[PDB]
Protein backbone atom coordinates (compact mmCIF):
# COMPACT_ATOMS: atom_id res chain seq x y z
CA UNK A 1 0.00 0.00 0.00
CA UNK A 2 3.06 2.34 0.56
CA UNK A 3 2.13 5.59 2.13
CA UNK A 4 0.57 8.64 -0.02
CA UNK A 5 1.48 12.10 1.59
CA UNK A 6 -0.59 13.35 -1.24
CA UNK A 7 -4.36 12.47 -2.12
CA UNK A 8 -4.26 10.67 -5.71
CA UNK A 9 -6.13 13.14 -6.72
CA UNK A 10 -4.10 15.98 -6.22
CA UNK A 11 -0.73 13.80 -6.01
CA UNK A 12 -1.50 13.75 -9.60
CA UNK A 13 -2.33 17.35 -10.35
CA UNK A 14 1.98 18.22 -9.43
CA UNK A 15 2.71 14.95 -11.74
CA UNK A 16 1.13 16.15 -14.84
CA UNK A 17 0.03 19.86 -14.14
CA UNK A 18 3.92 20.45 -13.32
CA UNK A 19 5.30 18.08 -16.16
CA UNK A 20 5.30 19.43 -19.60
CA UNK A 21 2.54 21.38 -20.72
CA UNK A 22 0.06 19.32 -18.47
CA UNK A 23 -0.56 15.93 -18.71
CA UNK A 24 1.59 12.60 -18.26
CA UNK A 25 2.01 9.23 -19.94
CA UNK A 26 0.68 6.29 -17.28
CA UNK A 27 4.27 6.06 -16.12
CA UNK A 28 4.55 9.96 -15.53
CA UNK A 29 3.46 10.49 -11.83
CA UNK A 30 5.82 7.58 -10.91
CA UNK A 31 8.68 9.22 -12.08
CA UNK A 32 7.30 11.96 -10.40
CA UNK A 33 6.83 11.45 -6.81
CA UNK A 34 9.29 8.59 -6.66
CA UNK A 35 11.91 10.93 -8.18
CA UNK A 36 10.93 13.75 -5.83
CA UNK A 37 9.68 12.19 -3.39
CA UNK A 38 11.58 10.07 -1.33
CA UNK A 39 9.11 7.55 0.24
CA UNK A 40 7.81 6.46 -2.45
CA UNK A 41 10.98 5.12 -4.05
CA UNK A 42 11.30 2.04 -2.73
CA UNK A 43 7.86 1.22 -1.48
CA UNK A 44 5.48 1.44 -4.82
CA UNK A 45 4.21 -1.74 -5.42
CA UNK A 46 0.37 -0.66 -3.87
CA UNK A 47 -0.42 2.79 -4.94
CA UNK A 48 1.61 1.71 -8.53
CA UNK A 49 -2.20 0.46 -9.75
CA UNK A 50 -3.65 3.39 -7.68
CA UNK A 51 -3.23 6.20 -10.35
CA UNK A 52 -3.81 4.01 -13.37
CA UNK A 53 -7.05 3.61 -11.90
CA UNK A 54 -7.33 7.04 -10.02
CA UNK A 55 -7.23 8.82 -14.00
CA UNK A 56 -10.21 6.83 -14.29
CA UNK A 57 -12.83 8.10 -11.60
CA UNK A 58 -10.88 11.16 -11.09
CA UNK A 59 -12.67 14.36 -11.76
CA UNK A 60 -10.08 16.57 -13.39
CA UNK A 61 -7.94 14.18 -14.36
CA UNK A 62 -8.95 12.52 -18.34
CA UNK A 63 -7.51 10.15 -20.77
CA UNK A 64 -6.37 11.88 -24.13
CA UNK A 65 -8.78 11.98 -26.69
CA UNK A 66 -8.11 10.20 -30.59
CA UNK A 67 -11.12 10.49 -32.86
CA UNK A 68 -9.13 12.73 -35.34
CA UNK A 69 -6.51 15.46 -34.65
CA UNK A 70 -4.79 15.73 -31.27
CA UNK A 71 -4.09 18.57 -28.88
CA UNK A 72 -0.40 18.44 -29.41
CA UNK A 73 2.26 15.03 -29.63
CA UNK A 74 0.75 12.98 -27.00
CA UNK A 75 -0.66 9.90 -26.32
CA UNK A 76 -2.19 9.27 -22.36
CA UNK A 77 -3.96 11.15 -19.81
CA UNK A 78 -4.03 14.86 -18.16
CA UNK A 79 -6.07 17.02 -15.89
CA UNK A 80 -8.75 19.09 -16.46
CA UNK A 81 -8.51 22.18 -18.75
CA UNK A 82 -11.01 24.79 -16.56
CA UNK A 83 -10.23 22.81 -12.98
CA UNK A 84 -6.35 23.05 -12.97
CA UNK A 85 -7.26 26.25 -10.72
CA UNK A 86 -9.15 24.84 -8.22
CA UNK A 87 -7.39 21.19 -8.11
CA UNK A 88 -4.14 22.89 -7.55
CA UNK A 89 -5.01 24.62 -4.57
CA UNK A 90 -4.87 21.00 -2.99
CA UNK A 91 -1.54 20.37 -4.91
CA UNK A 92 0.21 22.74 -3.07
CA UNK A 93 -0.86 21.46 0.64
CA UNK A 94 0.01 19.20 3.36
CA UNK A 95 -1.97 16.33 4.42
CA UNK A 96 -3.15 17.05 7.88
CA UNK A 97 -6.52 18.20 9.46
CA UNK A 98 -5.86 20.47 12.50
CA UNK A 99 -4.17 18.02 15.49
CA UNK A 100 0.06 18.75 13.99
CA UNK A 101 0.59 22.44 12.84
Amino acid sequence: ESKPPYSYAQLIVQAISSAQDRQLTLSGIYAHITKHYPYYRTADKGWQNSIRHNLSLNRYFIKVPRSQEEPGKGSFWRIDPASEAKLVEQAFRKRRQRGVS
